[PDB]
């Protein structure tokens, strides 16, 4: 017999323990430990209650990437990025993929070693964007003796929040751009109505996370060519491109929405969405070296290499450099376009077939990135006894995250629901997830008395 | 016989056998087309090689080694995203778990289930948050007393972290800092005082400075700012960076009141990822209260009925981290924390000692309050060697160390220091090997018959 | 809740929250009790952290990579062990279709099916075997005709491996050098000869010269041994060292006639763990035919239908070599052989090349024939530099390389030269780091105001 | 259809391809390459069939390690000990294992860094005993004016080969001192007899391979005392402690065997033997530095440990030095003490099982180190059909190798049968063994005409 068997020695069965009848700490550190592998169970069994990240389509953000990436990011769980010194050549490596990010949207800067900067996702390198922005039009105003205290920029009300977070955190006007069945992307017309001596940038956005689309970016250079050539106020474009940007760039090479237009002045991407990396990767690119204000950078030669020093975070896990690079080297140009290929015709496909469907109608017939939206028919809403939230609950039955929503302002009462493919979501899982729609209607429509959420919208 | 595609990617090719290895990886544009798996594997890995080891590296505070299950979890953990609270709410609570366990090493006074505060990933946002909170609310307060606000300072040691210098710039808010002396080692709070007026949004005492290992004396800034605050009606508060001392103080010191026990201090901030013991890529800011956290940041939803502030500048992010603190604060607990950073400081303590007893070297400080420390060399000794603790630095390096030297902050620029971080995971048998090259080191050194380039430069 | 024990090690204990880990490791007694197994483990291995890891040894020539599938396979052999010939019989036929394989690619003419050779644990082994093997021979040969064999000798290039210098040290046999010129900077025949009387036993031409990477010409000295054989009846064999070049001319220089082809060679050694592309513990000695193998030495037993010399200086031994050979035999064959070679000699003659664009370099040789080479200081360049080749060697060091600086062997003394060896696994990529390396300490190292202490040792 | 599946591409099954229709090469290189996982079977797949390490019970060398040791002793297999410039720190760790087992042999020597070398087994380690004993006698007799051309050396024909492979590769006289049921091991007066001026050693075995016996070695240190007093041959010993260096120092203290005895000048071992290393150790000290001469010799500091630079291997796996200190530090003397208990335990137990079977009887009483043989009772052989070779081949069917062999001179009538308890070898399997026996003995007893070898004694 084992004395301290329930206690936690050498012979305990972590579910035979007393710390397995107790719960986990809410409010304070225990007073004391457990034996590894109980306090692993612990952590880890509090995981498996929620959903199954290749079962998430409302993220864009990278659920799968392949055996060696993922083992090569693990070796490098204990590395921090912002110690360069003693790591020169991660810090090499981040501008190489800087170099690479930057030629991929056609930088016409001419230094080896392209003005850029790691971020750990779109909403730091969006932020850095805009700062520059909002950094290069005050040194303006103040040469021109203007007022530089009332600073704001213009975005579709498609934008994603950490524009909010932007406008909130340094307290810098948002002006939003409404979206309407006519005009279901930035219309460059009634942004540049909102636009004055005051405005930092106009931010398109390349796969608008509400609505799967693309602003027109040159469009609004166009527009706003002209405006700055009438006013003199020189308003540049910042491209959110955090999902579109590694996909513009191989499915639509033509496409001119980057560097190649004169007023694009820094561009932002997720690499942790379709720069094919796990989460903690964004990236953001200016068009030179003058355009990124000396007050928030610098540089560092690491041998040979000009590093530039700006970011709002600054310790952080270096592993996510080594998976992008990897999947440079692993895919190079024509194997980034087969799996973004691969991933806008499986979304294609769930389109076409959705459009089948007798309840739905998809927001828009062209699909350029790996997701869509659809929402319930006018006709056969009106006497539908549920919504679009009805269905994403059955689907969740399945361990599927398919969400519902509102679009923003003048189509709030229009409830759509999303889809986003990503790498590692079949044609197989795809049939599987329709499947699970069909069935799900065939039950829904079954229903004798409307839902609580078909009686809201009443 | 013969395998026609050997050389250029197949089944069985050599990945040292192909042309791939025989090309330089790409510097400037993505390759045009695709290799094996293997060989990019390869390629990116041995660059890695020719670099500092992460257990050698004594200049980083950040985590370098964790136990297998922590990996372990972690590793199982790298596709999931932090920000997906409705898809993954249960991260969501734990990550409020978490937040409401330092907010209670910290000695909160909140009584909410759910306390205030926010992950973030590392001390650089959880400070900024810090800031721009107390930025915001010192704006409020002015508006509303019909003075300017678009002045702002704060004040802070020249030992400050370079992510106050990044708040300073990226938010355009007036840094003044306060200088080190040999006879002010750390913050003093009467120096602290003369920079403060009525734009003053903040004082920020460290607790870890990372120049010298210190602690500033918090409440004893406490202490001034309230007779000041009481005098002027300007309202100044404290915001902790307590990026390392956040969890050491707690275990170590328990009685040393730095933190929510004291009056002026409404938030905190601190790495996990360094002394919190979890890989990089983890920070914590706490909040006194509620209404210390501006409504114009933030906001809170319910998941599964815990209370979560969405507040932050990041927004997708690894939630591996989050796994990882938990399992700390389970596997440990509190006798298992402090038992950790005993063994760190004792270590560091016992480096410390060893350092004095040998001729050419002189502690900054006696008190080792954190696992870390800096020395110079004796001046006397310093005026007639051939050589600089720049010197050392370079030979340990020899050896796969990396120790940094380096200048103290203003009035003490002329001192150049080397630093020492003990980290769980370097233990007294790597102490006594580093102690052994720092000793070989400088017997090589003091044969030189010439000075070398860095003491002729102090000349 | 609070564990006892935790710090003297329990179930609950953490490495670096024990007691053991603040203790040094055991240097002169064995402990007088346990630990737990993470701790131990932890001990040991934070021991090899700080020194040159493998894959940036370009000293070294012996195989610092494998691929996973070889590496499995010869992880999962640590447990056996080759000597038990009854027990692991296939293994004893593995290592006799291994040591078949090695003969066949030297061109023996020996008719046997299972050829007269044997295992060893390096070109140390195999080299002694064939030198034993060798004075055998003479002394019976001797004896018969009446002659003295009491004061036995062979000849060698000064550029010999140490190995030679143990056989003559622990066997007592004399060793006589021929020094190295720019003039020859291989082994000269005629001045081999010039050395070699009625004691000498063989002569031992070098392919792939540690010091040089150089091939002596074994043809030449075939040629002129013949001839003096004739006229003396001394009848000198030759052994070939190919530690390095036996795994390298069967595939690139196939023409090149240094083998059993030649008359006089009559045994050659080779390093597995070299370039036969296996990790340590694995050389290979072969004999033209089994008459030149003494019976004294040797003895045969059949296993399997295999006939399995069994000569060597160790017995029990790890068996997980030969698994290792055997698969990159077949996992390669010869083409991939072939290419894995031509990749280290190109990646060996890039860097050769780039040397010698650098001004203050100049390359012992314009034959690059082994993936290695040497250089040196212009010796214009050198007269008014303020740095030698081993601050080089420390410069690079402090980027994680071992890159070797060391004087040649007689008349050759005053050269001091820099080695790299470019192994499997070393890319086209590492060599630009490499490089890149180079260029960045010569220019830290061309700002010396005041000479090194190596260069003013130089006078 | 895929059409190069058969030759060996990315879809190709191993054991649907041409190439697992083909014999492995037996005399030549293969012209082409295969992909790794053919050549892994193919290789693999011949070690199948033969003896599994676990049930060899002929060896002496440790077939188990825990899985921390195995993990650290994998991970070094890349790591080639004579780089010791580039490898200090492993340069310094095998100085203190030489340290460590100095010291467990009770060395006298005030050094901080104790005279001893690194081997890859008993042989080399030998080889280096018997050569500085050989040196240092030339040495001797050369300074007295004596010839020193015609050595010999004395040991038990219980000898293992590596000393006559000493005898013919160095051309030294061995000189054999017969075993006898009354002298079952090393009898002094005996080896006395056979040394004169010309010998170099006597070499007592401590833990015999035949027997599992010790030679007395302090009863030959008295013994040889009174012989150099009289002649001044000054004849020293050197102790093959292969399998017993292991065993003495914890199990049996206070037996006088090591350096506390006055003409022990140096000692061997096998580190995987009792040692409880994989394959590829052994350990040579010497009592001091005057007993290792300088011509096979020197010493390199390496980060203030002072090294010997003495052995026949050069290049070598290091991997077997950590498996070493490992083992020290992770049971320390206490665990040794208990690991060699359950071996000596067990050999114990089988031991006493075997005296019970009728067909049996054991060639000691006392089993000293974690082995022993037994025979046929005379009077039971004599009407046997069936001898030890056939019980051999009868456990074989089993998985097992039990050896039976002949005893060396003397005892050569002697067909034995010896078990090696090693580390890793159980009370539960020592059951299993048994019953096997058992089994074995019951058919074997049903031969109605003798065997091959039983006719074979006849
Ligand atoms: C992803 C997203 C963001 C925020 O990016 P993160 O990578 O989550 O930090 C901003 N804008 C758009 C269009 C996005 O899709
Ligand atoms: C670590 C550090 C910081 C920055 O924190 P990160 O975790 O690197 O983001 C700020 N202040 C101090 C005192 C620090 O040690
Ligand atoms: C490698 C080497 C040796 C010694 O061989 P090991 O494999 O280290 O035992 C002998 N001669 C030459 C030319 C060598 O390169
Ligand atoms: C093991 C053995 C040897 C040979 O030792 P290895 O470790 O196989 O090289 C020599 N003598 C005895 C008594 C042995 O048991
Ligand atoms: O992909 C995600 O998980 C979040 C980023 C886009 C969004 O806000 O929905
Ligand atoms: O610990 C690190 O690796 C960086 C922390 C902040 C600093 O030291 O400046
Ligand atoms: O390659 C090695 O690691 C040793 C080889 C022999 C030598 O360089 O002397
Ligand atoms: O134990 C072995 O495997 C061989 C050891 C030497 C022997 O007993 O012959």
């Amino acid at each position: 017999e084992d004395l301290n068997f329930r206690k936690g020695d050498a012979k305990t069965d972590v579910f035979g323990s007393d710390r397995m009848l107790q719960p986990s700490p809410v409010e304070r550190i225990p007073d004391g430990p457990t034996t590894p592998e109980v306090a692993y169970q612990m952590v880890k069994d509090e995981t498996f209650a929620q959903t199954q990240p290749r079962l998430n389509l409302a993220t864009f953000v990278t659920t799968y990437m392949d055996d060696y990436a993922t083992k090569l990011m693990n070796e490098a769980i204990n590395i921090n990025y912002i110690d360069e010194t003693e790591y020169p050549r991660i810090a090499v490596m981040n501008g190489k993929c800087i170099n690479i990010v930057a030629n991929l949207w056609n930088s016409p800067e001419k230094d080896t070693w392209k003005t850029g900067a790691l971020a750990i996702g779109s909403s730091e390198a969006c932020m850095l964007g805009g700062v520059a922005a909002w950094l290069r039009w005050r040194k303006k105003r103040q040469a021109q003796g203007k007022p530089f205290d009332k600073p704001n920029f213009v975005i579709s009300t498609g934008f994603q929040v950490v524009w909010e977070k932007f406008a909130q955190l340094w307290q810098i006007e948002m002006r939003e751009v409404p979206l309407t069945l006519e005009k279901t992307t930035l219309d460059p017309e009634e942004a540049l109505k909102m636009c004055d001596e005051n405005t930092i940038c106009v931010v398109p956005i390349q796969g608008v996370t509400w609505t799967g689309l693309n602003d027109d970016v040159e469009a609004l250079d166009k527009a706003l060519d002209a405006y700055n050539a009438k006013t003199g106020y020189d308003i540049p474009i910042h491209v959110d491109a955090a999902s579109g940007g590694f996909i513009l760039p191989f499915l639509y090479p033509d496409t001119k929405w980057d560097f190649r237009l004169k007023w694009v002045l820094s561009i932002s991407v997720s690499g942790h969405k379709f720069g094919l990396v796990y989460p903690g990767l964004g990236w953001v690119c200016w068009k030179g070296k003058e355009y990124l204000p000396e007050e928030m950078s610098f540089s560092v030669n690491y041998l040979g290499a000009n590093i530039t020093q700006v970011g709002l975070n600054f310790s952080r896990p270096a592993a996510q450099i080594l998976g992008q690079y990897y999947q440079f080297i692993r895919l190079g140009f024509q194997g980034y376009k087969e799996v973004q290929y691969n991933s806008l015709q499986i979304a294609k496909y769930i389109h076409g077939e959705i459009a089948k469907m007798a309840p739905f109608v998809n927001y828009s017939e062209n699909v350029v990135n790996p997701l869509f939206i659809w929402y319930l028919k006018p006709e056969y809403a009106k006497s539908a006894k549920w919504t679009l939230y009805d269905l994403q609950d059955k689907l969740s039955q399945h361990g599927w995250m398919v969400p519902a929503y509102t679009l923003p302002s003048k189509l709030e009462d229009y409830v759509v629901m999303r889809v986003v493919v990503r790498q590692g979501f079949s044609r197989d899982m795809a049939d599987m997830l329709l499947g699970d729609i069909k069935n799900a209607i065939a039950e829904l429509e079954k229903l004798d008395f409307p839902t609580p959420t078909r009686m809201a919208q009443e």
